[PDB]
């Protein structure tokens, strides 16, 4: 479960670039933007490609409980295929771009200034996470 | 080549807008530019003029306001090369445009004109464009 702090935190204009590869037998994976390093922290953003149920869920987790989930249109991920995801924080939400195409917009539920680290986990071969 | 390349931005741009430009600098390139213009008229104001000069080995950033060019800012060295491809990310943030060349932070240009005035992206000069995407 990859983890990495966001030194200056994240703000409108912060881009997260995740490059990786979906393992040949992957079932699903996720990227979480957490507000604390404590286990079970509020997730300002939970991005979850599910190669098995063929859907991509976006969601929040606050004070311990999940929230209203949103689903993207289709799964822009292929097993055994490499990918590149851009997560862009704008003044009003996170834009999820998957290889040259805007995929989904997620409106902020917790305040951007509460996000402190990225966590990438699940069935994924993570090559690199870069914050711009 | 696909230059000059012009892309309209009807609703303008805001903090969190990303411009990704990929292309090849050709063998005899002198220089090329990426402008964030305020109108489609010739000589329009420019919130951002990004100008890699392969012929003088400098990378210049400027703005044009009221038909008047501002004070040029120079980035740290030339991270471009004739006969070599490139990828540039111009990210609009709360206080400036972040220029990322070749996977590394290259220069930060503090805003000079209000972001709400940008209405066009133009790419031209000695460059052979692969793609310009705006996210
Ligand atoms: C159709 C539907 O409502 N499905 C939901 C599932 O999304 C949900 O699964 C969990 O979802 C969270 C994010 O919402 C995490 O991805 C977690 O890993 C999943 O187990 C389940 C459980 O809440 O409820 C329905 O099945």
């Amino acid at each position: 479960p990859h983890k990495s702090s966001l030194p200056e935190g994240i703000r409108p204009g912060t881009v997260l670039r995740i490059r990786g590869l979906v393992p040949p037998n992957a079932s699903r994976f996720h990227v979480n933007l957490l507000c604390g390093e404590e286990q079970g922290s509020d997730a300002a953003l939970h991005f979850n490609p599910r190669l098995d149920t063929s859907e991509v869920v976006f969601n929040s987790k606050e004070q311990g409980s999940w929230g209203r989930e949103e689903r993207g249109p289709g799964v822009p991920f292929q097993r055994g295929q490499p990918f590149e995801v851009l997560i862009i924080a704008s003044d009003d939400g996170f834009k999820a771009v998957v290889g040259d195409a805007q995929y989904h917009h997620f409106r902020h539920r917790l305040p951007l200034a509460r996000v402190r680290l990225v966590e990438v986990g699940g069935d994924v071969q993570l090559d690199s996470v870069r914050i711009f």
